[PDB]
């Protein structure tokens, strides 16, 4: 009866009968007709100012449809056969003041033909009058249309298509759907009708199963999100929602201190480095070294950082002028492009000091592991104080008596999730369309997400920045804690859990975006999934490599918004790895690793924050962050997913490159089993690098190990051509490596 109530409330509100004889049997008859339509499509019609009129005799003879034009007075039935309006039993008047007219009859229980037509007209209202206001149907329903057209049995077409669509060769492109607006809306109406009229439902499932499934899933679940999105379009609706939430947090807001307000503020605007401070905290000796070191010569500083640094030299220019040029004039050419040890150390210490104070970034980088010793102790503690405090400020949950389900919105840049994919998300030709191919890949294994920092969301959806093609629709839990912001936003507590309920391409303001429907759940529920996954992937590969049953080789250090993908991609990476390297080369090397308690860490927090690396660092500034990294001391391969390595097709290439470094380790172990050195450091190799140390990837031209690793990787790619490349361009190395693989396999 939870449903029953909702009906009459709305029905007697939008539905008005006007008959002759006893209006008890006639009303209860027409009511039996509407009760079969999804409760929500009735409320969406109310929203756009629609009303339903049940009358006797000719329908054209009614107040509303009175001002109707003579021309259109010729509508076709569900089967597309003309029939004049003053002779029909239904009609849905379009326009910005929607009206629905139906003749009185109870035989609808028998005459399924009329009922099917009434629902047809209604479906027409849903697609043409309602959903169009929120750019629907779109790609999803479009896919159904194509599944239906190219399918084997062509009956599904004869059932829902018109000869207009029946003749179109190629699939229906997004553009098609745009210029053929009414056509698509038509199919929707017909599918809706057949699915709603109890008697024709089977015919739909028989000839057009995909269409049945779509309307089935739409009418049961997804219909409510449509209502929600339609409401989001309405002024009074948006401000009524914002006000209840504001009211709910009024006490909390009214008690916020100035200190509190200040904390929330810097959470929104990071503090940038003060050029002044920088210099001062240098050193009488150091300042000397910075006056002319070239920041452009570094390979560990982002241009972003470089630009800033060089602007510090320029600000030291004071006394004894002559110096200025003797330095500018004595360092540029005869000194050259190359490098310098002692001073690069200086730049690595400065990198740390010139990072902006960004609380959210810190949580994201560390996955919430705020004690990570990846930055100087002084700032680490400052971050910990502000964080602990923010956790205490956002204590009140969203649950209220003023409302039930509540959706909050977040616009996001895809690079923040997967840079490697964000490179081709947008269509290169037309920047307003989404590359369907990347879409499917991105969507692939995206089942759950994690928030380790403080998410900032909008109460009502708002337009995104140019580089934000991701639009999240999140259903909060009444348990979720948050803070209210005057500008119509909420700051959510850290360590939230998110299940991905749906992912689809949607149009808005002439551009396409990726709508992500998510539901907030306990972070423990997601973590448990990750942990069961780790257990699974280890049993599986322990068996494939012949390792003791309970060894801990593979580890998931997952804490961010693309969580599920890090886990699932790990399986795929390890596969390209075995199917591209000598099964016996793997075993000896990983066995060696396991002996040293090594690990294969797949993570989404920055590498400087993985213990497998930081616990073996002499100095903090010596840390390294990148796509992949091999650590000899811990004997582990670290792979950071979110990133995009310097032109390396995928994560696999990256993982393999690191395994290369591992080989250079074991092989180097076999030579001087009495010492700890790399076979890549051997003289016999130093020379080869002096000759072929340029015949490969620009990167390989960095140094010994790097060269060996890149060569190794190529020699194992999936594109066999790349294997030959080293063959015909780095012969010396090719052999050296293949000798190395034997010198391990056999020993
Ligand atoms: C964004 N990912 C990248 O392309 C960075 C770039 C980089 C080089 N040196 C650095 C020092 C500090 C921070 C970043 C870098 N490099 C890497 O990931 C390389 C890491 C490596 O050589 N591991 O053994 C693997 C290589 C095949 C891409
Ligand atoms: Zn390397």
């Amino acid at each position: 009866k939870t449903q029953e109530e909702h009906l009459k409330e709305i029905m007697k509100h939008i539905v008005k009968i006007e008959v002759k004889g006893e209006e008890a049997v006639k009303k209860e008859a027409a009511e039996k007709l509407l009760e079969k339509v999804p409760s929500d499509v009735l409320e969406m019609y109310k929203a756009i100012g629609g009303k339903i009129y049940i009358v006797d005799g000719d329908i054209t003879k009614h107040i509303s449809l009175e001002a109707l034009s003579e021309d259109k007075k010729k509508i076709k039935d569900i089967y597309g056969k003309d029939a004049l309006l003053h002779e029909h039993y239904v009609y849905a008047k379009e326009g910005y003041e929607p009206v629905l007219v139906i003749q009185s009859s109870e035989d609808y229980v028998e005459n399924t033909e009329k009922a099917l037509n009434v629902y047809y007209e209604i479906g027409k209202i849903l697609s043409r009058d309602i959903l169009s206001k929120i750019n629907q149907p779109y790609q999803k329903f479009l896919d159904v249309l194509n599944t239906i057209k190219n399918a084997s049995d062509s009956d599904g077409q004869d059932l829902l298509f018109t000869n207009q669509l029946k003749e179109h060769p190629t699939d229906f492109s997004v553009e098609f759907l745009e210029q053929n607006s009414n056509e698509v809306q038509e199919v929707f109406a017909k599918a809706f009708a057949y699915y709603i009229e109890p008697q024709h439902r089977d015919v739909l499932q028989l000839y057009a199963p995909e269409a049945f499934n779509y309307m089935d899933k739409f009418n049961e679940q997804e219909i409510n999100l449509s209502l929600e999105e339609l409401k989001d379009q309405r002024m009074l609706s948006r401000y009524e929602k914002w006000e209840k939430i504001k009211q709910h947090y009024q006490h909390w807001s009214d008690s916020l201190s100035e200190e509190g307000r200040g904390l929330l503020k810097k959470l929104q605007i990071p503090i940038e480095p003060k050029k002044d401070d920088i210099i001062h905290s240098l050193s009488q000796e150091e300042k000397e070294l910075l006056k002319r070191i070239q920041i452009d010569s570094s390979d560990f500083l982002s241009t972003e950082e470089k630009e800033f640094l060089k602007k510090l030299q320029i600000d030291i220019r004071d006394s004894l002028s002559e110096e200025e040029k003797e330095l500018l004039n004595r360092i540029q050419v005869d000194s050259s492009n190359p490098l310098s040890e002692k001073e690069k150390e200086f730049l690595k210490k400065l990198k740390l000091d010139i990072q902006p104070y960004d609380i959210n970034q810190r949580l994201q980088d560390t996955g919430g592991l705020i004690d990570s010793p990846s930055i100087n102790l002084d700032v680490r503690k400052q971050y910990k104080r502000d964080i602990q405090n923010i956790d205490a400020l956002l204590h009140q949950s969203i649950g209220s008596t003023l409302y039930n389900k509540i959706y909050l919105y977040e616009n996001m840049n895809i690079n923040n999730l997967t840079a490697t994919l964000g490179a081709d998300l947008v269509d290169s030709t037309d920047n307003t369309k989404i590359n369907r191919g990347i879409f499917n890949e991105f969507k692939k294994n995206f089942k759950y997400s994690i928030s380790s920092n403080y998410m900032i969301v909008d109460i009502n959806e708002r337009p995104a920045l140019d580089n934000e093609r991701l639009k999240w629709r999140i259903q909060l839990s009444p348990d979720t804690r948050a803070g209210y912001l005057e500008n119509g936003k909420l700051i959510l507590q850290r360590n939230i859990g998110l299940e991905i309920k749906d992912v689809q391409i949607i149009k808005q303001s002439e551009k396409e975006y990726i709508r992500i429907d998510a539901k907030v759940v306990p972070k423990s529920k997601i973590d448990t999934k990750i942990q069961e996954a780790q257990l699974n992937i280890n049993q599986e590969w322990n068996k494939a490599l012949g390792l003791p049953k309970y060894t801990k080789l593979i580890t998931f250090n997952v804490h961010n918004r693309y969580a599920s993908n890090i886990v699932e991609s790990a399986y795929l990476i390890l596969n390209e790895w075995k199917n591209n390297i000598q099964s016996d080369l793997i075993k000896k090397v990983t066995n060696y690793l396991v002996d040293g308690n090594g690990r294969f860490v797949f993570t989404d927090i920055t590498l400087p924050n993985i213990a497998e690396q930081y616990t073996h660092q002499d100095e903090i500034y010596e840390q390294v962050h990148s796509k992949g990294l091999y650590v000899p001391e811990s004997r582990s391969i670290l792979l950071h997913g979110p990133s995009k390595g310097v032109e390396l097709r995928n994560d696999s290439e990256g993982f393999i490159h690191c395994f290369g470094h591992a080989v250079d380790d074991y092989a180097g172990y076999l030579l001087d089993k009495n010492q700890s050195d790399l076979v890549t450091n051997s003289k016999k190799f130093i020379d080869i690098f002096k000759e072929e140390g340029s015949n490969l990837t620009s990167y390989g031209r960095t140094n010994e190990a790097e060269f060996f690793a890149e060569a190794f990787r190529l020699m194992h790619s999936t594109d066999h051509a790349e294997r030959l490349k080293v063959q015909k361009n780095a012969p010396k190395t090719f052999q050296f490596i293949n000798d190395q693989i034997k010198f391990i396999i056999n020993s």
